[PDB]
This record gives C-alpha cells, structure tokens and sequence, in this order.
C-alpha cells in the first residue's frame, strides 16, 4: 500500500469555502436594480439583522489580524456608504486604506478527515435547483433522441446537487474577478460573492455568500497573480477544527436566529477571510466549470454504451430506472451522477500538480495490480508518492487508493 505523508493535519486551500459556505438569500428579486451584483448584496446583507461588533475569534497565526478586523470594517462601513448615496453605484472601488495595501499584498502535512466531509457534502442533494434543464452541452445542432433522454435522466439527478452548487458559485466569482481584473486594473474593487438557484416552488432566489476585495491586477499573461481578500460567512466555529483553518483569520460578526429540530435557536454568524490569488488562466478555468456536468454525464454515457453494446439495445432507460447486474453500489443510480460529478468539481477546485501527477501514475498502479488480481514496479511507487506531500484533495485518493488495494 502508499505511504501517505506524517505531519500537522492538512488545512483547507479551496478559493471559496464549501461545506462551511453560509447564504444571506432574497427570494424572486425584483428591486430597482435585480442583476448588478452590488445592488443585490446589500439587499441580501439588509435581510440580515442580528450583526454586532465584529472581533477576532481564531487568529491568523501569520498575518497581521488588526488588518482584517479593520478591512471588514471597512466593507460595512462604504456599503453604509452606498446607502447613503441618492443611487447605487454599479461598482464599488474601495479605499486603498493601510490594511487593504498590506492585505492584497501592495512541508508535509497528514490526512485530516474534513475533506473527506467536504467530499460527502458535496454529493448530497440540496433544496434548490442551480442549473436549467438545457445547460449541459454546447451543440449547435439539436441532440438526437438518445443522447437527449440521457441528459435529461442525468440533469434530473445532478441540477439540486450540492456539487452543482459549488460549480455555479464559482463560475459566478471567477467571472466577476476575471472581469474586474480587466476594467479596474488599478481599482481594489468590492466584488460580491454571489449565486442564484430556484426553490423546489419554483421560486428565483439570489444569494450572497460574502465577498472579495482584488488588488492591482495588471494582468499581462496568463500567469501574472492577482491577489485578492476572501471574506466569506459561516455558522461554523472554527474553533472545532482548528487545524482546517491554519490559511484564515476568522472573526465573529453577528448572531443568527435558525430553525432546527428543537424550536428556534440562535448561532452565532462567523466571517472566514484570507489573502489569496490567482492568475488569468486559473480564472479561465474556473469560468470553465460547467463541463464537469458535461464530463460527469460522459462518464455516465460510457457505462451505459457500454451496457448497451452487450446487449444489442438501448440500455438508457433500464439504466436510470434501475431495472447482468443487481443494484447500484453506491445506494442509487443518483448517487452514482452525484458522486462523479462531486469528483470532477472537487479536481475543479483542489487542482494541483501533484493532483495530475497522482492521476497519471496510480492508474498505472491500478492496471498492473488487477492485471495480477484476476491472473494469479518500486520506481513507479516513488513517483506517485511523490505527489503525497500537503494537498487535501491528492491526499484523500491516496487513502481511497489504498482502499482499493485492500478489496
Ligand atoms: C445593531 N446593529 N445593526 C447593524 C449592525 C452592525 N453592522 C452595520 C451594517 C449592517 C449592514 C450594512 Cl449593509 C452596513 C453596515 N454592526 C454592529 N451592530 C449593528
């Protein structure tokens, strides 16, 4: 089996938080101003009532924490500003104030068990519906009737996915970053965090899941970095898993009043921020992330043509109804789309050198070791191990990976 690396417990290195995500959400907006992000956060932040004086909870352990106490300060302070101008700015570009110009920038580590709690969240179902019917593909001509019976199967099982969730929230930030990067080169613009999703009524909401502030951003290349502050909402207390947060300062910023399964209860409302960055090509990408629907669903149409050569028909629908084999390993032939999908978003968001190279070399592990499992190599070890260094997301499948060698 692989030997996965001893150390301090991994932390989180995502752009955007996942399972720890909070919403501030409006339902069918409909404002003098429905569409500009900036008019639709503070309508989303004037939902929200229970703010108090915001104070540091769990320190960045090396940063400079009085900065991001102050540059949340700063946001509350020039949105009151905006409210108080006769109209809404369609951008924000805010002041280039002492802690914004040090915070925008102007070894081995173990598994920990969070991300494979990340993994888990991010195959369940959620209330909201975050794609349309037809938003899988790019065919300029009509699909023909199997492919379309396929992808709306597939579409069924994947549109309420927590996963879909994480690719439309991340469509929407890079975008925006991508963008601001262009027409405010020289601005620290205010960029809200935002996504939209439509109730199991039928209901068109907007959610604002915090925001980013991005520094100086002439980008020439693909590789040049702009770096940016993260400050994102959480009811989770970071004091719980400590070590998940190493990246962050972490402050505690109002209380919220929740329904739960004993009666109404009130949990405080947390704000994880960080400095970040990332670069023209990473944010391509990331306004790529569509296609891991499109390339879940060729992972989904693999099996079935698969199936459907060994038995001379169209094996769609027996498929997807589950109606050769006994059932689905993983509970449901939905779990099954969930469950790919989360794994090709989560090669999305955790994408890394040492992702690519674990991928390449432990498939060649993979063939030789069922190769002699049904029948009856160190260097290669050391390459794929080589890859097992810090990252959550390589480290997991290294796990997985062992896993697979035991059964
Ligand atoms: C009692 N109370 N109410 C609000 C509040 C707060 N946040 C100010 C704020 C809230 C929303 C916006 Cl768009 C701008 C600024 N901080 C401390 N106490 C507070």
């Amino acid at each position: 089996p692989l030997r996965l690396p001893d150390g301090p417990p991994c932390s989180q290195r995502s752009k955007f938080l996942l399972m720890d995500a909070l919403k501030l959400s409006i339902e069918d907006p409909s404002h003098e101003g429905e569409g500009i992000p900036l008019y639709d956060a503070i309508k989303c932040m004037r939902t929200f009532f229970g703010w108090k004086e915001p104070n540091v909870v769990k320190p960045h352990e090396k940063g400079i924490n009085p900065n991001y106490l102050l540059s949340w300060k700063q946001v509350l302070a020039e949105l009151q500003d905006i409210e108080n101008e006769e109209k809404i700015p369609r951008t924000k570009n805010m002041k280039k104030t002492s802690q914004l110009k040090w915070a925008l920038g102007e070894e081995l580590r173990s598994l920990a068990s969070w991300i494979q709690n990340e993994f888990n969240k991010a195959c369940e179902l959620t209330d909201s519906s975050w794609i349309e019917l037809d938003e899988i593909g790019e065919d300029a001509a009509p699909i023909e009737h199997i492919a379309s019976m396929r992808r709306n199967y597939f579409t069924a099982e994947v549109s309420h996915c927590r996963a879909t969730e994480y690719i439309m929230k991340g469509v929407y930030i890079n975008t925006a970053l991508l963008n601001a990067s262009c027409a405010a080169m020289d601005d620290f613009q205010l960029i809200p965090m935002i996504s939209k999703c439509r109730t199991k009524e039928g209901r068109r909401k907007t959610n604002l899941y915090g925001f980013i502030i991005k520094g100086r951003s002439h980008l020439r290349n693909d590789t040049d970095v702009v770096n940016f502050v993260s400050m994102e909402f959480s009811l989770t207390d970071p004091r719980l898993e400590p070590h998940k947060w190493e990246k962050y300062c972490v402050l505690e910023v109002g209380d919220m009043l929740l329904r739960s399964a004993i009666g109404h209860v009130s949990r405080p409302m947390f704000l994880y921020v960080r400095t970040n960055g990332t670069s023209k090509i990473k944010m391509k990408w990331g306004m790529e992330m569509r296609r891991c629907l499109l390339q879940s669903l060729q992972q989904i149409e693999s099996m079935i043509e698969a199936e459907s050569s060994v038995k001379e028909k169209d094996m769609t629908k027996e498929f997807f109804e589950n109606k050769s084999p006994k059932g689905v390993e993983e509970g449901s032939i939905g779990k099954v789309c969930r469950t790919l999908l989360a794994k090709s978003v989560f090669n999305s968001l955790y994408a890394s050198p040492q992702l690519e190279g674990f991928s390449a070399e432990s498939r060649k592990l993979l063939l030789i070791v069922q190769a002699l499992r049904d029948n009856l190599l160190g260097g290669l070890y050391e390459a794929i191990e080589e890859c097992l260094i810090n990252d959550p997301w390589v480290l997991l499948n290294a796990s997985w990976f062992n896993s697979f060698l035991t059964h």
